[PDB]
């Protein structure tokens, strides 16, 4: 695909991927690059930095404030008042001023922008955070946290109960709790009233409370999380903690009867001798249609239609894709169509894995379901490719240096036989070092480097009251924390479907090392 032919396709991640391929091979000239912004679906990350080696953007500054950016720390007192206030939106700029000018500006702004005044005078002290915390300036607090994460201080009950009202609070709480940073902030957040938080914030504050062995406060946070969470899966995670902490048997019962299939509801079913949830069975009699499952542009198109279809239009697409050849698209449509109420665990291109042992089949399928929902031409925002969502670098190393496939191209990852084969091969390497399918999942998504670093710590996946569940809440990258939970549920299910059942309790026991 030449740049001219790509330009005649709709904007999409696939079109981006292919533009990126031209760029990394140095095939986009300065002239081709001129009209190219408008041809990129998602102008973020690698494709942006690559295009910018060819055509910098010096942008962007609002024509109105242009003259404000002609001043520096040394001339800011010569600027009009509007220009003065615009420049003071940057804490680095404020930090750069000398203290006499911070004093002068603080007076200028006392009446109309006391927020600026507080930051100006704060930077005249040796601890600006302490000054801001004494004023209980909430906006100031978050601006300082965003400026530097190194500030750490005890916060009293009144102040910490004000933080949750700011949009920055949820990321602030999450970051410092899962990174184990800012201990004085963390300890202080024990005194946040559960009434003042909800949803993810409440949940993280429950995890925080467990790390300090405040199990009652933890129960109260998790219970507020349970009552406010929008998604049933997250609600289940909170109900699980409520149960582990207090062992009210109504909590476990509610979790065992959840409509969401996840590790918590599966475990609850197993603890209460409740039957395994019903898994749908999709077996279309019709064998093929016109659709090319190997065309990534056709997937981007159909995917957009499916996501924008009303309750009614799905039914038309369901019927059209009700074939063996488009099984992955059928199940994808059905999953949306039934508003996530039914459980679909398909096994497409099964011939390519039927000779592996069943445990290996389940792990493969478990990864694929989460990675791509088995869409052969799936492309991620980082341009991970195919059913098993290989990054190009690893695909080329396996494809070219290890397996030496003749005329290998990274787009071979779009073929099911290749995806399953490379997945099997990579999963072999991970399993041999890590053993648990959870740990393999973490390493598959996040790399074996971060997984090995997490498992070398003395406070992760070791023995303890609430292990291994607590450790699973403190996995330091959000995407990997989530990924491992979802893939582990998938794994349990597929082991069951393949008549190679395991108790999820056995999985959890083998996460604790000594
Ligand atoms: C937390 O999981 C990380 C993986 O998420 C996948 O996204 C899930 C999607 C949602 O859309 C339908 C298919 O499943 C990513 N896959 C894609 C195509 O973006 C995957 O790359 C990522 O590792």
């Amino acid at each position: 695909y030449s740049i001219e032919k790509l330009k005649k396709e709709e904007n999409s991640l696939a079109k981006d991927y292919y533009i990126y391929r031209l760029l990394e091979k140095n095939k986009i000239s300065k002239k081709d690059a001129q009209d190219l912004n408008s041809h990129i679906f998602r102008y973020i990350g690698k494709i942006k930095s690559e295009l910018e080696k060819i055509i910098p953007l010096k942008p962007y500054i609002n024509p109105k404030y242009a003259k404000c950016y002609t001043y520096t720390a040394n001339t800011i007192l010569d600027a009009n008042l509007t220009c003065q206030s615009v420049r003071l939106n940057s804490l680095v700029f404020i930090a750069s001023l000398n203290s006499k000018d911070r004093t002068t500006l603080a007076q200028t702004f006392k009446n109309q922008r006391p927020d600026l005044t507080n930051l100006l005078l704060a930077f005249n002290t040796s601890d600006p955070m302490s000054y801001i915390v004494q004023k209980e300036d909430i906006n100031g607090f978050f601006k300082l946290y965003n400026y530097s994460k190194k500030y750490d201080l005890d916060l009293n009950t009144s102040l910490v109960n004000k933080l949750p009202n700011h949009i920055g609070f949820k990321d602030f709480a999450q970051n410092i709790i899962i990174k184990k940073e800012n201990p004085k902030f963390r300890h202080s957040m024990l005194e946040i009233n559960p009434e003042n938080v909800s949803e993810d914030s409440a949940f993280y504050l429950g995890v925080n409370a467990l790390t300090y062995d405040k199990t009652e406060l933890a129960y109260d946070f998790f219970k507020k999380a349970a009552q406010s969470f929008k998604s049933q899966s997250n609600k289940d995670n909170a109900i699980f903690w409520m149960w582990l902490i207090k062992n009210n048997e109504e909590d476990l019962k509610t979790l065992s009867q959840s409509s969401s299939l996840n590790i918590y509801s599966l475990y609850a079913k197993e603890l209460t001798n409740t039957p395994f949830p019903k898994i749908e069975s999709l077996n279309p009699s019709k064998k093929k249609n016109n659709f090319n499952m190997q065309d990534p542009f056709a997937w981007q198109k159909i995917n957009k239609q499916i996501r924008d279809a009303n309750a009614s239009q799905l039914d038309v697409l369901a019927k059209e894709f009700d074939t063996q050849e488009t099984l992955p698209i059928y199940a994808y449509i059905l999953e949306r169509k039934n508003n996530f109420k039914k459980h679909y665990f398909i096994m497409p291109y099964y011939d390519n894995i039927k000779d592996y042992n069943k445990t290996r089949q389940a792990l493969i399928l478990a990864i694929a379901r989460q990675e791509s929902r088995f869409i052969p031409t799936a492309i991620s925002v980082s341009y991970a490719l195919g059913m098993m969502q290989f990054m190009p670098f690893l695909a080329n190393h396996i494809g070219e240096k290890e397996l030496k496939i003749p005329n290998f191209d990274q787009d071979f990852m779009f073929k099911p036989e290749i995806a399953y084969y490379f997945g099997n091969y990579h999963l072999n390497y991970l399993e041999s070092r890590l053993k648990s399918p959870l740990f393999v999942a973490y390493a598959y998504n996040g790399g074996i480097g971060f997984t090995n670093r997490m498992l070398a710590r003395n406070d992760m996946f070791k023995t303890g009251k609430f292990e291994p569940f607590l450790s699973m809440e403190l996995v330091p990258y959000q995407e990997s924390r989530i990924y491992g939970k979802k893939v582990l549920a998938n794994y349990i299910v597929y082991r069951h479907l393949l008549n190679d059942s395991i108790k999820i309790s056995d999985i959890f026991e083998n996460l604790i090392q000594n």
